[PDB]
Parts: C-alpha cells; structure tokens; sequence
C-alpha cells in the first residue's frame, strides 16, 4: 500500500497458485543423491572393456573403506593402494560428493545397487560396520542391508505402504548405527538428530524412479527379505521394531 | 580530577534527550532486511521473466534454503542447471552480509503472501514439514512452516494478546527448524534457541513494509485468524505448546 | 651445589620488598581501559560534533554491541551509513586489542553516568533488558542494565559490605549477559561465567579514574542507594538472587 | 526402461565370483604397516649402526610415541640431539600417511618381540604402564604395555579361546592408553573407545609377517601363556576385567 | 621364517642391554627445562638489572601468565612498557618450544624459592588465590598457589609417605588451577587433568638443579614441614580435600 514496492508485493500475494507447475519446480529442486545413470555412463565409456571389473573393485573398496581414497590408500596392502590409485586417476575418482559429476566411489556402488548389497552380504565378514555389531541388537540382521546401498532396493510399489515403512525402520537400524560408528562428530546426538542427517539420502533413494520397483520387490524375495507374499522377513520385523524402540 | 575525569562527570550531569535517544535506538535496532530494495532490483533486472523465476527462487528458498553452490550439485538437472542461471542472472548470494545482499530467503520474505501459500502448497516439501509438527500438535497450520510467516503476524487490528499468540504458536515451528536443521545447536535450551531467533522475527513483526491492514485479511482468508479476530484453535494449542516447552 | 644451583639458592635467600612487589603487582594487573586515552582522542578528533557522536556510539553500544561491520548490514540505512562513518571518522575498532583500541563499549565505559542512564531510558532495545531481568527479580535495577554500570560501584563512601552487595547484584545482569550472548560458555557452570567476567568487573570497580564522591551521589540520586548509603530493596534481592545461584 | 536403468538391473543379475571378492576384500583391507618395507629401509640406509639405531627410536616410542619434534623440545640435551639426527638419517615422520612413512611406533611394530621386551624392562618409563594397570588388574603382563604386543597374540597353535582371551587382556591396556593420551577420546564410551582400535588390532593379530610358531614359543616363555598352550592367571583375570566394562 | 621375516625373529632373541636401555629411558623422558640455562642467559644479558629485572618478570608470571603482548594489552601503560623491554631485553617468549624458550613462567621456575615466598606475599593479586583455595580447605598454604612449588617437594631427606602427602597436597592448587583457567579442560573427570600436569609435576619434583637439603629446610622455615620433617596441619588437610575429589 505505502510505496509502488508495498503494492507489488501485495498484489504478487494476491495471485493464484498454479499447483501442477509449483510441484514441478519442488521436485526440480527436491534433494537427490547421485543421477546413477550418469555415475554408470562416465564408467561405461571411459573404461570400455575392463569397466565390470573395475567398477566392482571400487564397490568393494566403497563397503569396506569409505570414500577417503587417499588416506586409505595409505593403509593398504600394495596391490590394493597401487591399484585404487590407478583407478582413481582412471575414472577421475574423488573423495566428496561436490557436484553432479563427481564421481565417489560411494556414488559408485549406490549407481549399481543389487550388485552392490549381494557384495555386501558375501562380504559381511569385511565390512565396518557388519554382523558384530548388528547382532548384538537383532538376531540374523539382513547382511544385504548393511550398506549405503540399500536404499534404492526399498520399493514402493508392489508392496503395502506398511510393508515399505517397516523396511525402512529396520534398515535404519543399520544407518543409524553406522553413523554412530563411523561420525565422529555425531557421537552424542539423540536418536532423532542421527535421523535427520539421514532422512534426505535414504527418502531420496526410496523415492526414486531410476532404479525399478518391480525388479526391487523381486530381488527382495529372492533374499528372503520379502517373503512370497510380499512381506517383511521375521528379521526385517524386529529389526523394524528394534529400531521403533531406539 | 585530571581534565578528562572532570569531562567525564560533566558528561553524565546533561539532560536525556528522549527523542533524540529513540530515534537513535531505532536506526540501530536490528533490520532484517530491504524488501523494497529487493523487489526494485529483480523487477528491473528479470523485466517480465521476474515474476515466474521469482517464485522460482521462492521454491528453493522454501525446499533447499540459501546455500545455493552446496545444494546445485543434490538436485535433479533441470533445477541445477536453471538455479545457477538464476544466480548469475539476478546476483544471489548465499550469504546475507549486507542489506545488498539478494539471499533467495530473503526473496521469500519480500513476497509474504505468496511464500506462505506456496509453502502449505508444498507442505510435503519443507524440509520441516508436517512430520516434523505433527508430533507436537495436531494440525499446524503450513501457512507457519516457513521463514517468511513472520512478516504476516500483525500488530494493529487484532489484540497485543492476538500478536502474542501468534508468535508463540509460531515459535513452535522457528524452534523445530532451528534444532532439526543446524547442528550448532545440540542440547541447546529452548531460551537459547529462542535467543538464536528473538531478533530477526521481533523485527519481522514490528516491519512497516507490508502493511497491517492486509495481514489481518490474509490471516483470516486462511483460518489462521477467526472473524472475531481472534486466532484459530490450532494457533491456541500452538501456542501452548511452545508455552510448554 | 655449583654454580647456577648456588645462585638459585642464593637468590631465595634474599628478603622481600613487600612495597617494591606489590607496585609491581598492580602495574601488571587486568586494566580493561585507559577512559581518559579515549575521551581525550574523541575531543580531539572530532570537535563538537563529539558530545552528539558519543551520544550516537554508545546508543550502538548498548543495543547492538562491539561487531560494527555485522551489525551495519542489519539496519536501518541511515543508522548505518552514520555508523560507518564514525567509524572512520574515529577510528573505532570491533576488538579491544590495546590500550588504544577504541571500541563503541569501552567508549560507553568512558562515560559511566551517561551510558548507565541512557541504558535506563532504552530499557527495551537492551538485548538483555526488563524482560530477561524479571524472570529473575522483581523489579531489576535498569541502569545495571549495561556494562557501563561496574564503573559506578562505590569503593569508598559506603560500608565494604553495600560495596559486596552491589556487586552481587550486578553479576545477576553479568552472568545473565554472558550466557544470553556468548556463544560459547553454554553449558557452563556458575563460577565458570563468572571467571569470565571477575577481572574486568573488579578492574573497574577499583578504577581510580571516576570518583566515588560522584558515583555515590548519583546512586542515590537514582535510588540504588538510599540516602543512609546502603541498598534498596531489589538491590538486595538481586544479590541474594545472584547468591543463590 | 532407460539404456542406463536396464544396464544396472542386468548388472546386479551377474553372480558372485566368491575368489574374485575375497581377493579384493583382502588387498583393500586395513593394513597397519608393511614391517618388511620398514626394516629393510632401516639397515639399507643404517648399515649397521642400524641395530643400535633402531633400539634408540625404538625407546623414544616405547615412552613419548610419535611426535619427534615437541618432545625434543621436552627432554635431556643429548637425547634430543640423538633424536633429530636419527630423523634426518631416517627420514623419520611423525604420522603414518603412506605405505613408505616410518613412524618410531612403526618401527617398533616392526620388531615385536624386541619392543615387548624392552617395554617391560622400562615399564616405570611407560606413558601408561604399572600405576595404571594395577589400579585395574592384579599384575597385569609388563609385555602389553605397548602397540607392539598385538602383533605377538597368535591365530595358529592355540585354540581360538585362547586368541579371544588374549587380545580382551591387552584390550584392557589399549582402552587404557587411548583415554589416557587421546584428548578426544575423553568423555567417550567402552564402545566408542574400542572402535578406533578395532581395526588396527585385527590387522595385527592377523598379520602374516611374524610367525605364530615364534609368538606362541616367545609367550610361553614369558609365562603369558603356560606350557599347555592356555592363558595366565593374569591374562585370564585381566580378560574378565575388560570385559565388565 | 621368511625372510625380512627372519631378522625380526633373531632381532628379538637378541638378549637386553639392560645400562644402553634405562640410559635411552632417561636421555628421552619428559623434561621441562635447563634452568642453569636460563640463569645463565639472564646474568650474562641483564649484569645486575639483571636481579631487578628478573622479580619483575615473575611477578607478571605469577598474576598473567606467559602470554605477554596480550597481557601487555590490558595493563597500566607503566607496566606494559616495562614487560615490552624486558622481552626485548631479554628475547622472552610466550611458548615453550624448546630448551631455550625462556618463557616467564619458565624464569619463575628457575627461581623456586624466590617465587613462592613472592606468590604467597602476592596471595590476592595470584589468578587463582585464596578465594579459590578456601572454598576447598581451611588455611591453603599459600606457597604452593604457584608452578614453581613442584621444584620444592624434597624427594631426600624427609620420608616418602611425607612426600606424597606434598604431591598430593599441590595437586589441589594444580587441579584447580588447570579446570580454573584452561577452557578446553572444562567438563572434565579428576584423572583426565591430572594426566594434564603428571609429567611436568613429576619432572619438578625429581629434579637434581633444586638441592633437597635446602628444600626442606625452606619448607620448615614456612610451616609446611614442622620441626620433625612431617606435613602441617594444612598440608594434610588439602591432602585428603585432594584424594577425595
């Protein structure tokens, strides 16, 4: 009213929101994690042959190791530094997640996830954070869910929307104990301020187009994860519960 | 006495000047920002493409917030690509350092109205949404579940007891945004955070700007307000609730 | 038992110069402020625009604080373009590094009975003020309000135990500000905030620059004292409230 | 439904080759030191004062760690002369960051058997040793006083009680030493503590390079485990003792 | 076995030289400073200012601590000129790097004696004085409010229970002031800060510059030590007020 500026913004207030276009921008804007199609097309091209086998010996590095390439190439045999180097210079690997483009091994094993959580499984053994701790807060812990991975194997479609909230808590189980072990930082933190450093990543992997539900609900069976009726696993139901009680 | 501890004391014996000392506290008191500044500038500079990559802007600030380089490389390609282009187009910032300083948050609270609406609209957006509120009380009102929801709590046409509920029940939200998504605030009391918050919203309230008049209006266009002029029932329980710790 | 040892036992040996020692001891001892350094350069400096500029500063200082440049960018325009250049015009800093560092705060403290006033009538743009206070007390002294109020503390004039008294009162408003603005020192104990704040609140209290003839003369004549020389009632209550924790 | 969908769903389809992996796993493992890398630079650039060099830095470990240069700045003259010239001469670094930095706690990694016996000869000079064990444990074993002594717990020519028994003994120790010196560690849980061990221990205890033959022969020696091949009073209580919190 | 392998093997069936390790052990255990260096340097610099100079230098270590142009900042203007050209005078530093950092704490270590007699005349100007100490126990001698006091516990010529009591004793001074002054040792357990001084304290005590006779003689010369070489009344007091957290 006071100024022409007042009346703008007034009247911009007056006008009439256009709900289908206000969703695109939302969803536009909404988080995401990594574009997996652009993580599998840089390693496609750039390696042609020798791309498989040396995509899974970065997966493998991303479950047992992290992210952190350099410090850890410290910390390794010979073979494995020497190799994980020349795959980094390769592939132009980086340690954080920055742009896009950037290529983190982590980014890597997310873009191929059932390869991914299988390797985790056969490696259970390797992994930071694996059966011992698991264990001691559920008996039989999916081995298959103890990875950055997982998430994007969550389906919604196909499945109840009790049967995706129950795969989600169980799988936090996992999440929130990985950062406890793992975030020094984060030593400390309510259990629902280790959530929300969570809550965006593993929404965002569930809620994902890229990866294909029908395909999800299956593997998710063939595991026993999902039973032939589609739902949750015995251990998938405590580890739900487990983690609905902290 | 030396020469300067008798000025010293020569110094406290003047009248106060009242006017003078208000005018003075006024000037200096905290300003959150220039809304007319910048709707002149994305106005002048956007022509007619400002009013669609405003709102656009809004959204982010909304979904996503200020830290515009952090949050272009996690998002999909369309809304990097053309959030960049807004950047560079307009000179947003992600940082508000000076009262020039075009903040996409500060976009959002130089068009209240809008914002408010858009964010109930996109309620299930927010990264402090209605999961968040619901577990303090049943139906927050999501016109509250944004920075910009401040500027509309009017001070002239409704009761100094009216104002009060409404930023108690709107603290409720500036409390659980501050706590879920900065860590500088872990274990934290519900004094401090308040403190982290009291001057931006007392300056959002008491602002000139965006006149009163339509603020009851919009308020009870949108059941936050009565047509008694007094707040909803979800406002009273809101209030209480933040009240209550 | 050679030689450096000798010289060592030797040196012990000697007898104190008790007078010698504590000359010493007050020569290094905390001393916050040089308020004639600051007033003489503000005369000089500026040349009566001086009493108005002062005025201006301390307004800052007491609503707003030591960060100049932060503050600028939160503001209205006119207070801060005239902040700016008093700035400059006086060379004023955001850190009190030396002796010569002047600061808006320490320029509020070099004009206690002004200041402490001028706190009282602005009670409500204190960042710490009424509010904050009587959730403590009733009715908190205003004019304690401030930083500028250690310096008005009487060390003669008055019975050592109104002197204790004063201070004790006066630490409720300290501790008070302390954990109210510092970011830091927030989940910290009693005595923690108040080592931080001992050295320079006894430094002014002990200042020989404002005299105690004055400060118990306006204390009175702002009813902190009562004519017989010894607290008010809320004086009182304010010390055995910082007492009890 | 994409080129790139249908190229990670066939992807995931491939089935495991359990050698490829296990390979992988083992190369990209956490490895501690290469102790064959270390003492071969050690007598290629020593000679043979190298033995005499080694038992030196060797020392320095054993009792201030890894952090060459404040702690000669901390020590007798000779003794930190004869520090910095064995740094130049080694190359000696004070973080292990490459598979090729020789640390003085590397070096002595690197010659177990060695540093656990002169670890119990200078148990008066640890920086955790006897005061500390024994206000846990009723003679607790002067060998595992050290970062050295994970590497002599054998996997071979014992049961796999026996290697569980003793590496919750000299976990006891290591909890000890990371709460003592790590100032980060302070204030932290049993579990938090374990966790920054964890890997190196494993890496120790599994390591390939001293043989198990030798460890078990040397602990039985030494009484750390009696001639069946089973655990000490000592080690057994000790165990029991970490393991209650 | 094999083959690097191998040397590690015999490099530890190598029997123990039992004089080069407890040589090592001592060339590398903590030490705090050559104060005959310091003496030296002092002498040789200042000829007979140098006596003056020196108690100077101590009184600031003793009431600021080793900080000098931040302390010489909030000093008399008397007082930070003179601190200045003593530093220049005397190439003073604030941090103790190496063996030749003279800083002034350092100088009033070299001193003992001289120090505490300096420090208990200095009682109320003292950072952690007797306001602190008599919370904690009745009548805290006040010799040992102060670093140099460790040189001063005898380790010869009285028992060693007396001596512990000492430790023990001072230890409380140490504990309250490191929690007192140093921020980052706040919200910290008993052992966590006596870790802090360990080292330090027991480098003082057991060091051969400081001849024990004279110690205890100095010690009963104050009413530390009674006549029979046994701790006082309040010595055993602030001993147990220690043991007891």
């Amino acid at each position: 009213a006071m100024s022409e500026w007042s009346r703008i913004a007034v009247e911009f207030g007056e006008q009439q929101l256009n709900l289908t276009e206000l969703e695109d921008f939302a969803r536009e804007l909404a988080y995401e994690g990594l574009d997996p199609a652009l993580i599998i097309k840089k390693l496609k091209e750039t390696g042609g042959d020798d791309w498989v086998k040396d995509t899974k010996f970065i997966i493998v590095f991303a479950l047992t190791r992290g992210n952190k390439i350099v410090k850890a190439s410290g910390k390794m045999s010979n073979s494995g530094s020497k190799r994980l180097m020349a795959l980094q210079e390769k592939y132009g690997l980086v340690e954080r997640a920055e742009t896009r483009l950037s290529i983190t091994p982590v980014r890597v094993a997310q873009s191929l996830p059932t390869w991914t959580c299988a390797a985790a499984a056969a490696l259970k053994e390797y992994l930071p954070v694996g059966p011992a701790v698991m264990n001691l807060k559920v008996e039989n812990y999916p081995p298959e869910m103890m990875c950055m991975a997982f998430g994007s194997l969550i389906p919604t479609a196909g499945v109840s929307e009790a049967t995706t909230k129950t795969l989600m808590e169980a799988y936090s189980l996992w999440q929130d104990a990985f950062t406890k072990t793992i975030n020094v930082k984060m030593r400390g933190a309510s259990k629902t301020e280790v959530y929300n450093s969570f809550r965006d990543p593993l929404h965002a992997a569930v809620n994902s187009v890229f990866f294909p539900n029908d395909v999800r609900v299956k593997w998710l069976k063939a595991k026993g994860i999902l039973g032939p009726d589609g739902v949750p696993s015995r251990a998938a139901e405590v580890a739900a519960a487990a983690y609905r009680n902290l």
